[PDB]
């Protein structure tokens, strides 16, 4: 056992390891989306930039969790980063919809992680999740909802003009 | 024979002369396209600027080849610069499509030039083509593909609004 | 007929198209001369620079004419740009002499163009030629005459020292 | 088939997809190593920083390959990013030794990729690998060899003082 | 065998060692030429400066090759640096002619080195030679050809005035 | 005989030519040492930098002697630059010891050169050696002695840690 370990339950350590992998997965989904919009038959450069930014943000989320694990005296156990469900994201609107779904899934996992911290009387972990994760998720979900809404109201995905103009005026 | 000539095959010298003319031709096609978009009944100023830029880029491509010829001790033999297949380029989308076709044709000629350099064991010429031409073509082809894609998805060439908005937001 | 076309005779439109091609031809002659002086067995770098500058100047002359055509509602009809009469320009003095001859030929064509504008009662075209072309030609012809004179008096083309020193002290 | 695709063999497209995954794997190995050195019972912060830098470098290597795929008109097919062979890297010297082995493995794959490009007469791909990958690998391998050598000569991994001083004076 | 050595043939290692010596030899020839022009009975200071610069350039060429040897895990085996064929270089024109001959000889050796790299399927070495050596040689050969040409046309070596003026206007 | 030659004995001219070669030899020994420390199985970068600096310093020493020869009206006769006694310098301490021996040998030759100048009543040469060479040698010998001493006292060459720390704290 670590010289630093204090009030850190085995279940919490395990849950943190699972959360690290999920953040790395989210980052990979975003990378997949990013590259999709750089295809010659898609060619929406600001969508590509947006999802590239989101990919690196999720990477930072993974970093903080790995830091938390080391600080608390837990042991990081990395797992395979699974590829995304799709190779072809269909459209700007579909990718945004898929991103929204992903972020709500990550949020659900974080809420379960928080409940575990509360149940194990780990207020440091509870606050770590609150401070660095919970509001970030809520903000991310709201932004993606905003994007989905505009794209829909503009006539996406049927209107390619809608996705082009959104790429230019919101994302660029 | 030149005091500088070394490992420079007669066939390579001839192929370089042919490539010079093709680069000058490409430059002329782009000039034709440029001026078309400045017509009072077309009036797409950023299309005009874009193709003007492409015209001068091809001119630089011709310059480097002429320099290569002199450096290697070959003799430049210039040929007539043929006018383009069209006077009237129809639309923004059509010009982009025609440009894409042109760039792929120039690329094919460069690949054949590279094979000749390899076959004649001329690694200087091989690398000259690799370094200054091959990736430039690949980048140019991809960009034109991107442009064609956006214009199509926006509703060009039927939608004049599409070509107007593309001129403003991508090319301007 | 153009929505902009006013007082613009079919003969003038045709003559402008012919003048565009001649300016492009002059530019090409200068390019040929430029590259000649970059040959390892010629090696007069400031001659090369001088004629390169002249090449791009003629290009600008072609640009203004193409602009005039579009502004007046004429239609640009481009033609093949013919290669120069020579591949080998012999010497600094010979190239200058050939350039002088070329500029006087271009000037003759411009004077005929001006007479046509006067005959067709087209004062806009008449002034366009006067303002942008006629004095430019007179200046160019005089400069080339000056250069020919100095080279001759210095002992060119027999004296290679003369051409070397002229390259350094006048053109450099 | 892509509007941009030219001279791009199905085997090359597949090999590029495999190389993308390998670069992502290398990045993940480095991340694993990075976090290991941040453990309270390891605590070599400059080792951690060094491998973190290497992780992001491999990420850039993956980015350029993904860009190449899109530019050439290939389709990116992402795969699971496999976790590293180890959770516990034992020591500074062992991690450096493992990194050296990894880089030589990546290099072998790049050399095979280059042979395939040569065999398929794809000089653009050949030069892309040469320009952006081959010398980068050679430099990386040499640096890791240098590091392994110093650590060994200093008395690692038996001497914890050696690894501490190396962390401070070479990596910091 | 080196911990870093990969895909590096014994013949390539040997050829690199031979090339290192040749670059050091070229540097020494240039040094000899440099000092010759500083003789009180020669006194062409800009010739001296020019060849001094060339001497140090060849030294850098030797440095990069030595670096390549270490990076690839080869062992540097230095050899005697042979003195030049002449003590007395006769004239500005003769030295330039001798330099031209030297550079073409070095170039021939580099081309043979490149063929060996290709034959041994060593694309890293092939590109190293292409990137850092082949175009540098072509540029150097062309420049020396240019210099020889001007000196000849000016009346060298019979005309001491020609060599004096060339020293002042081209080299100074 | 030179128009500038005055009070310059044939023996002095010969001795200066021999000294030039010895300075070039010393420079080459240092270059050999420099590259040795850049080996992947040695990897002492500041040793490499130190000896590289010493190599170029000896080159300057050779330059001043060549200048002296020309100024006095002597004729430079260059000789082959002999490779060093070793390819493998064993260690930091051994190289420093070998450098110390080399510098004392060069110093002995300079002292003999000075005696010859005194014997031939050549006070210009005597002072040239005094001013530019004698104290430089004494300083160089003392510095190398200092380095040898520290390395020995630190536990070199048996202690690789000693050579590593010396590389970092004295040479870096
Ligand atoms: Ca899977
Ligand atoms: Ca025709
Ligand atoms: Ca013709
Ligand atoms: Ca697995
Ligand atoms: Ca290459
Ligand atoms: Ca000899
Ligand atoms: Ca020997
Ligand atoms: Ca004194
Ligand atoms: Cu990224
Ligand atoms: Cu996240
Ligand atoms: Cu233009
Ligand atoms: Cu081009
Ligand atoms: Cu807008
Ligand atoms: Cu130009
Ligand atoms: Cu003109
Ligand atoms: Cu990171
Ligand atoms: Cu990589
Ligand atoms: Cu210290
Ligand atoms: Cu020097
Ligand atoms: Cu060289
Ligand atoms: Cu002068
Ligand atoms: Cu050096
Ligand atoms: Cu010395």
């Amino acid at each position: 056992t670590s010289q630093v370990r204090q009030n850190y339950h085995q279940d919490s350590e395990a849950a943190i390891n699972r959360q690290i992998n999920l953040e790395l997965y989210a980052s990979y989904v975003y990378l997949s989306m990013s590259e999709y919009f750089d295809r010659d038959d898609v060619a929406l450069k600001n969508f590509a930039k947006y999802f590239h930014h989101q990919s690196h943000e999720e990477h930072e989320h993974a970093h903080k969790l790995m830091k938390l694990q080391e600080q608390r005296g837990g042991r990081i156990f990395l797992q395979d980063i699974q590829k995304a469900d799709e190779d072809d994201w269909e459209s700007g609107l579909n990718a945004m919809e898929a991103a929204l779904h992903l972020e709500k899934n990550v949020n659900q996992s974080l809420l379960e992680l928080h409940k575990l911290a509360t149940d194990k009387n780990d207020p440091h972990l509870a606050d770590f999740i609150e401070t660095h994760y919970l509001n970030e998720q809520v903000k991310a979900i709201k932004e993606l909802g905003d994007h989905v809404t505009n794209l829909r109201k503009m006539g996406a995905p049927e209107s390619g003009l809608a996705e082009y103009l959104f790429d230019k005026h919101t994302l660029g």
